[PDB]
């Protein structure tokens, strides 16, 4: 019935493929949770769906339609249940629009924040990883089910919007602004990034990647901390330092949402929501490596959170090679964090260990043993083929493993299977060097 992941067990919907979420967002008073939308999501399926289940927690739905067409629905515990007057079947589509109102409930939990809509000092925002956004929106609320996004944002005259995708108009009336995003590649439901309140889109110069062009825009919201800034120069470097790593930038644009709140950074979708006590250059870098390792690649099962975070967090020892420092150093600095902490097996089983230090720094040292067994050429061929392997396809540990023995042997992948199994911290990955 549900997606059926292995730590949030009630999500989702088991064969939904949710295509397009065309969100019309109303929020009347900014920094306020209550709400309401208008939206139509374009769904197929990979088995035949006699109705859509989606997630959605606080808003009430008040009417819904099917193709144009009214149909039956409930709204029961944490879920909108869509009867369809026949099976959705594979290669089908259909359109499911639904109009709801309310207030967006946060979860509350383990998780280093409580995820979902957050309304605080004039603003209100999706900071929703990992299954917050069914507090805004019904949605198909799992990673294993992106989505491209169109949202209109209508917001009092005085305050703007920005969500991810490339805003091209702005309309008003009766003291009313409605502004259209549009994106493009299809993300996680927690990568639709959406703030409203007071707050200012600038664009810098295109970036060049070769043949591939990369927008360039940050936000600025009101009342930001004195020296609160994104350096010149530095976003270019880092998109050309990635991506001749990882492959080309999967997305049209990318920059930083800059916020005057006190939060963690969150990787939305070619616009990084990113509060100002986050705001330092390896966490600028971490979370565009997220637009490959979570918004582009993304994860089949909450458990294997690793493979977002250990990626990321390994980009910024690439980045930190690439800005002339001592990689090694990096990694051993790393372990040393480790080596006073509990460890585990890289596939989580509970929801307090999703994004905990070993998510983040065991799976970056795995990817640097991996790294130092098979050299930096065959290291960098890798990542290429992993981030075009799982495009279009939810990765995991066993698909990853896979990949490793196919592309690089089984003595590679007896490395990595070292860090990825085992309750016990291995020693820190160290260069061969000569015998
Ligand atoms: N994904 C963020 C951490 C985070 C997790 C959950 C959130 O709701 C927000 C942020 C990172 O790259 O570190
Ligand atoms: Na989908
Ligand atoms: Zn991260």
């Amino acid at each position: 019935q549900s997606v059926g992941d292995s730590i949030f067990p009630s999500l989702g919907q088991r064969g939904l493929d949710v295509q397009h979420y065309d969100l019309h967002l109303t929020v009347p008073r900014p920094g306020e949770p209550h709400l309401s939308g208008d939206v139509t999501l374009t769904v197929g399926a990979r088995e035949p769906l006699s109705r859509i289940v989606l997630d959605l927690l606080g808003p009430r739905v008040s009417a819904a339609q099917w193709n144009g067409q009214r149909v039956r629905w409930v709204q029961t515990a944490q879920k909108v249940e869509v009867t369809l007057p026949r099976p959705l079947r594979p290669g089908e589509t259909g359109r499911l629009r639904l109009i709801y109102a309310g207030t967006p409930e946060l979860s509350g939990d383990g998780l280093p924040i409580r995820p979902g809509w957050q309304n605080e000092a004039g603003l209100s925002y999706s900071l929703s990883e990992p299954h917050g956004t069914r507090g805004f929106l019904p949605c198909n609320d799992h990673p294993s089910d992106p989505a491209t996004f169109t949202v209109r944002v209508t917001v009092p005259a005085s305050a703007s919007a920005a969500a991810s995708g490339l805003f091209t108009t702005q309309t008003e009336r009766n003291g009313l602004k409605t502004l259209t995003f549009t994106q493009r590649v299809p993300v996680p439901t927690y990568a639709l990034g959406l703030i409203v309140g007071p707050l200012e889109r600038r664009t810098a110069p295109d970036v060049q990647l070769g043949t591939q062009t990369v927008h360039r825009r940050d936000i600025y919201a009101a009342g930001l901390p004195a020296g609160t800034t994104v350096p010149e120069g530095e976003t270019a470097r880092m998109l050309r330092v990635l991506s001749d790593w990882f492959g080309p930038y999967p997305d049209e644009v990318y920059g930083v949402a800059l916020l005057p709140v006190r939060q963690l950074a969150l990787e939305t979708a070619g616009l990084t929501t990113m509060p100002a006590t986050s705001n330092r250059e390896r966490v600028r870098l971490h979370e565009l490596a997220h637009q490959w390792f979570g918004d582009q690649v993304t994860l089949a099962d909450w458990a294997d959170t690793w493979l977002s975070e250990g990626f990321a967090t390994y980009a910024e020892l690439l980045w930190a090679e690439s800005q002339g420092e001592d990689g090694q150093a990096m990694a051993a600095d790393w372990y040393a964090r480790l080596s006073v902490l509990p460890s585990r097996p890289l596939r989580a089983t509970r929801e307090e260990e999703i994004f905990d230090a070993s998510a983040y720094f065991r799976g970056a040292l795995a990817l640097h043993a991996l790294r130092l067994k098979v050299g930096d050429a065959a290291f960098g061929q890798f990542l290429h083929s992993y981030v075009k392997t799982f495009t279009g396809r939810p990765v995991s540990t066993t698909a990853l493993l896979t990949l490793v023995k196919t592309q690089l042997g089984a003595e590679a992948e007896q490395t990595l299977r070292v860090w990825v199994e085992g309750r016990t911290l291995p020693p820190l990955p160290e260069p061969v060097g000569a015998p």
